[PDB]
């Protein structure tokens, strides 16, 4: 499984047949020189750092394990050297984090409806068929592309941070807390805790305050609102397992809704 490259077509190509296109934001934008076809890749240096190193080893698991997945990023291959290890994945287009800078503003609903939907089944698929939690979903860890994809990408401390449930620091669904935070501060343009200075006043205004909802003067859906209350349950027990969140009216409209998120994504990475 080292050696190959499968963007159906299968290629036996090695890490010199790619053309480094550049650093993007170590993941590098390669050109594959057989075809033309442009890939991300990351570099694993052997010399690297230990806990960084087995924390790309844990991702890559979680990415080959999930080939069937449709909203997680797909890898085409793998070359392992004396000294490196390259890892051909997908080449996305940015992360929402990413997204919202350019926007200077809130994101549209239809749009994250979309990707509300991508990231539940994503989270559901990862502790179904392989019983994995995610642990950090947030803005940065959600990619798009002008084809309109959203996929979620980084699993490298997913088990068998201002986006913590609250069961998490004073103690299964803790994702789900996580993707509420992420989606009200996409839908605002603002993060609900941005006047803390350390990472200890976030998780205390967390456990002392009222879950941030959606404010009620910006046209958002009933849907929409009902959405985010329920992922942002203080108590984990009352909060939805994703069996019952998969049924929520808000996962419906979007599942069967046509919404041109490709159009949007180019019209936004072409503003500056
Ligand atoms: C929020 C986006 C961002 O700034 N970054 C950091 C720089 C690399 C960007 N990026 N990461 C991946 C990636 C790496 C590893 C795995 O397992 C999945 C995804 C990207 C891909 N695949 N394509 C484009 N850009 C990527 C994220």
């Amino acid at each position: 499984q080292t050696g190959y490259l499968t963007i159906g077509q299968r290629y036996q190509a090695e890490i010199n047949d790619l053309e480094n296109l550049g650093e993007m934001g170590q993941v590098w934008k390669m050109r594959f020189r057989k075809t033309g076809h442009v890939i991300a890749v990351k570099q694993m240096r052997r010399s690297g750092n230990k806990e960084e190193n087995k924390r790309i080893l844990m991702d890559l698991d979680v990415v080959l394990k999930s080939h069937d997945c449709p909203y997680i990023v797909q890898c085409f291959g793998t070359f392992i050297t004396n000294t490196d290890v390259f890892i051909a994945m997908e080449l996305m287009g940015t992360c929402a984090e990413k997204l919202k800078k350019r926007m200077q503003g809130p994101i549209p609903e239809r749009i994250l409806g979309k990707m509300t939907v991508a990231i539940v089944k994503a989270l559901y698929y990862l502790k179904e068929k392989h019983g994995v939690i995610h642990r950090d979903v947030k803005p940065s860890n959600i990619l798009l592309d002008e084809r309109g994809q959203i996929k979620l990408c980084d699993f490298g401390i997913s088990g068998r941070a201002a986006y913590m449930a609250p069961e998490r620091i004073d103690p299964i669904r803790a994702d789900v807390w996580s993707l509420g935070i992420s989606l009200v501060e996409l839908a605002t343009g603002q993060f609900p805790y941005k006047n803390c200075k350390t990472d200890f006043e976030v998780l205390t205004k967390v456990l002392q305050e009222e879950p941030p909802l959606l404010p009620g003067h910006m046209g958002f859906s009933g849907d929409f609102q009902s959405f985010v209350k329920d992922c942002l349950t203080k108590d984990h027990r009352k909060r939805p397992k994703y069996n019952k969140l998969l049924e929520h009216s808000f996962i419906k409209r979007y599942e069967t809704l046509e919404v041109d998120v490709a159009s949007w994504f180019k019209d936004v990475m072409a503003k500056t």
